[PDB]
C-alpha cells in the first residue's frame, strides 16, 4: 500500500520511520549510520529501505527558524528536502509539531529512566516522534 | 500573574495542571483523590489547590462525540464545565483534541518502561497534556 515515510536528519544519524498501513501510527525502522564530513547523508540505504514499499510523501523534521531566519541545521534540512524531493520525486513537508523533546524528557524522568537511556531514546526517537505527529495532525 | 488550569476529570481523581507564568507550558500539580459518586469533584481541594494563584481560564478534557453523541464521560465533562465557569466566574474551554498518547506509549516503550508503570505515568500526565494542547493552540 502507499505509506508516508518520516525521517530525522542529523550529523551522526538518518532516523528513519513509516507510517502503519492504515496512516494511523508511526513505526520506528532504522536509524542510518551517516556523516557529513565524507558527505554521507544515507541515501544508499534509503533507498534499499524503501523500493519494497509505495511512499507518496516524506515527512522531514525541520527545526524551528529564529523568527523568520533559518539556521545551519534547519539549511542542511532545506537541501536534504530538495534532494529528497528531486530523488523520489514526492511531495516533501517540513514539520515540526511532535511531542516535545523536553515532554519526552520531563515524561521520562516520570518514569525513572536513567540519564543515559534518555538520552539514547530521544536521539532514536525523533523520526517516530515527527512522523506521529504529522499522522496525528493529518487524522484530525 | 494570570495562569491557565488544566483538568482531567476522572470517576475517583482529578488532574490538575497549571501553565506557566508565562502561557506557554503546562505543569503537573496533583492527582486528586475523589468520589464522583459521592458528589465529591474535589471542588474543596481544587480551590485550595488555586488560592495563591490567579487563574483566568481552565482547560478541561473533553471525549470527542460519535457523530455529535457522547458517552457518559462526556456529560459529566460537559455539565463539569458549567459548574466550574458558574462557580470561579472564569471561562472553561472543553478540549477534545486527540492527546499525545501514542506518542508518549512509544516513547516510554523504547526506554524499556514496564507496561505498568508507562498506565501509571500516562494516567498521571493527562492534565498536562490537555493543557499543553490548549496553550499550543493560542
Amino acid at each position: 500500500s502507499l505509506r508516508i515515510l518520516g525521517l530525522d536528519l542529523g550529523t551522526k544519524t538518518l532516523g528513519v520511520a513509516l507510517s502503519d498501513e492504515m496512516g494511523w501510527t508511526a513505526q520506528g525502522i532504522e536509524t542510518i549510520k551517516i556523516n557529513e564530513a565524507e558527505g554521507d547523508y544515507g541515501l544508499s540505504r534509503l533507498s534499499e529501505l524503501i523500493k519494497d514499499y509505495t511512499i507518496d510523501k516524506i515527512v522531514l523534521g525541520f527545526p524551528k527558524n529564529m523568527n523568520g531566519t533559518v539556521g545551519p541545521r534547519g539549511e542542511a534540512s532545506q537541501t536534504f528536502a530538495k534532494v529528497l524531493e528531486t530523488t523520489y520525486n514526492v511531495p516533501v513537508v517540513l514539520w515540526d509539531e511532535r511531542l516535545t523533546t523536553m515532554a519526552a524528557e520531563k515524561m521520562l524522568i516520570a518514569a525513572d529512566v536513567s540519564r543515559q537511556k534518555r538520552k539514547k531514546v530521544i536521539d532514536k526517537m525523533a523520526a517516530v516522534m515527527i512522523l506521529q505527529g504529522y499522522l496525528d495532525s493529518l487524522n484530525e
